[PDB]
């Protein structure tokens, strides 16, 4: 028994990661099949920051001013091409080590586990969530840039996450595996802030339920709510709104504890406006919200 | 920047678990060369745990009675030896994935990566701390034991933990690889509690150095104090002593972001006595002991 942020292992990714070269530039890429994925802006230089035209940038390169590294063996760039915000170099030995695997874009609230790596070998794994303003508060240094963030669901490894670059606050910022951007961001050095991050209400509730099925109770009350009065309430700590979505998400889990909803809703509700008085929930003296009701009911049984 | 509980690329630990299972109770192992290392609890019943007798039940098992199962392929046990609470199971083949190792012993307050696995197969890898009562805080479900803890260092794995049982207050207790259990706990079912736990004050100093480093000063101060006074404040609220040797250790970081560990302390004196006030540190309202000086190093600086 124990509620930890576990992340999922990291072998099948690790077998993928190699390093690109691009002039004096070096990142991380994704050696799937025949295929390497990384960002487009290793071709840009200290005058291509603020306004890179990738086209323009692009249409200059030949196949071997891609330098990709796979461990000490060098592989060879038969082919490139850009689809979105992501480079594709065609290389000519297909990795032995390709797993099950997908492309998936995912929605503000999943989680995903991310293989911190620096050139184009792991350093480290850790457990994220795509935050509701579609950053993620990940930990990245210069040269992580084509880290990416993943789900193992079996044996197939669910890619959805490209790590492209930190904003200002120190969130971070990436693409799907397709090269579309997760928010309004865009891979240039301009002025883009991100929205003001706000909880992922359905964590919560999904995590106070495992807390309940845990059994921590301390925090419940007889109250219930309508969906519109606590979105009332929970607007005003800046916490995102429950949908029916939402709701019908959380079925199982109510059904399990024998907890409506709603009546988890009113116990959210009145932890907002009491605080936890000294106590914890789960270990934790916050609310947690990187854990989704998927996690929940498959790490609880 | 950013800072998170990180865990060490468990891909080379991956290759090495296996499923052991004699008669009807089934857990993982760790199969390196040509041995397969699982606790030694895995030869009893529900009446044998009571009070086990080992060396009994053992000299009356033999080498088909162990099941090794690799992935999808049977490993045929050519023999079986006990060390300590670990049960020894050679196999005939050499595992091709064995990575280079090295069996450690770690001291309570240092850190690991673990590879939860359910029969053989790794569901789930996290980073624990030891704690001061020899137990750690993980999430280990039914079918966990056998799992491992490890370190990496450059290509050398260094396993240091083997899950053995899970205690009542939702800890867990295990071994190292030659068998000798953390803690005074013992591998059978009896009445068996962790003592009273204590905060890692040289980890909350360094984690409070991985704040700075992350733009999170308000907590600083203008003052400083000295070691025999710190140590009394930290009696005070169940705090390790902070030992001269722990001072040292954080050089590093007291020379990085230019705070002197006793002004440090000073800033952690004053959250013991005085709290946060609403305020939080690397989004926590508690404080973190489970991040060594070399944990806060080693992810501020990007070593792979
Ligand atoms: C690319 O690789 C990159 N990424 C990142 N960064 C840099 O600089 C670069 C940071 C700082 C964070 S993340
Ligand atoms: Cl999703
Ligand atoms: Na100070």
């Amino acid at each position: 028994s124990g509620f930890r942020k576990m992340a999922f292992p990291s072998g099948k990714v690790e077998g993928c990661m190699v390093q690109v070269t691009c002039g004096t530039t070096t990142l991380n890429g994704l050696w799937l099949d025949d295929v390497v994925y990384c960002p487009r802006h290793v071709i840009c230089t200290s005058e291509d920051m603020l306004n890179p035209n990738y086209e323009d940038l692009l249409i200059r390169k030949s196949n071997h001013n891609f330098l990709v590294q796979a461990g000490n063996v060098q592989l060879r760039v038969i082919g490139h091409s850009m689809q979105n915000c992501v480079l594709k170099l065609k290389v000519d030995t297909a990795n032995p080590k390709t797993p099950k695997y997908k492309f998936v874009r995912i929605q503000p609230g999943q989680t995903f586990s991310v293989l911190a790596c620096y050139n184009g070998s792991p350093s480290g794994v850790y457990q994220c969530a795509m935050r509701p303003n579609f950053t993620i508060k990940g930990s990245f240094l210069n040269g992580s840039c084509g880290s990416v963030g993943f789900n193992i669901d079996y044996d197939c490894v669910s890619f959805c996450y490209m790590h492209h670059m930190e904003l200002p606050t120190g969130v971070h910022a990436g693409t799907d595996l397709e090269g579309n951007f997760y928010g309004p961001f865009v891979d240039r050095q301009t002025a883009q802030a991100a929205g003001t991050d706000t909880t992922i209400t359905v964590n919560v509730l999904a995590w106070l339920y495992a807390a309940v099925i845990n059994g921590d109770r301390w925090f419940l009350n007889r109250f219930t709510t309508t969906l519109n009065d606590f979105n009332l309430v929970a607007m005003k700590y800046n916490y995102e709104p429950l949908t029916q979505d939402h709701v019908d998400i959380l079925g199982p889990l109510s059904a399990q504890t024998g907890i409506a909803v709603l009546d988890m809703c009113a116990s959210l509700k009145e932890l907002l406006q009491n605080g936890m008085n000294g106590r914890t929930i789960l270990g934790s003296a916050l609310l947690e919200d990187e854990f989704t009701p998927f996690d929940v009911v498959r790490q609880c049984s």
